[PDB]
């Protein structure tokens, strides 16, 4: 997989997401040398998912290759940093216009809060 994953914070490791799944994640993402580019995660309130956490379908492609096969390995709970490749994120032009430079390698800390 062009991805590495450190466990960082053990999920429940009962409930894991299939290819079905709705997930529900906070994140944080750092370029190589360390600026944050972007997170979901709020100092106004988490309260009460305000703001709330990201969602979408596992498996799909509803997003980037990495989170996609990272998301199906972690239960609940889990905190994980996920280390991409530029072949499994953005590539070689990478998205210059949501802040991502071209072959960028990319940190992200990503928590799975729930499933349905
Ligand atoms: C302001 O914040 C943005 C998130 C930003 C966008 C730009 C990137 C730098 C980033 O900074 O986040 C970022 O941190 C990032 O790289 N992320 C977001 C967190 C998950 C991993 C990654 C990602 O894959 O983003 C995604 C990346 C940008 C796009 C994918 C790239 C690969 C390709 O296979 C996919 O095609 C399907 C599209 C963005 C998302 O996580 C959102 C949730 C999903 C989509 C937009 C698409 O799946 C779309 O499909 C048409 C949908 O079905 C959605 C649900 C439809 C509804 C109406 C739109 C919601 C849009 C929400 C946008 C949000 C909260």
């Amino acid at each position: 997989p062009k991805y590495t994953k450190s466990v960082l914070k053990k999920g429940d490791k009962t409930n894991f997401p299939k290819k079905g799944d709705v997930v529900h994640c906070w994140y944080t993402g750092t370029l190589q040398d360390g600026t944050v580019f972007d997170t979901n995660i709020q100092t106004s309130a988490k309260k009460k998912k305000n703001a709330k956490p990201l969602s979408f379908k596992v498996g799909v492609g509803k997003v980037i290759r990495g989170w996609d096969e990272a998301l199906l390995t972690m239960s609940k709970g889990e905190k994980a940093r996920l280390e991409i490749e530029p072949e499994w994120a953005y590539g070689k032009k990478g998205q210059p216009d949501a802040k991502i430079p071209p072959n960028a390698k990319l940190t992200f800390e990503v928590e799975l809060v729930d499933i349905d």
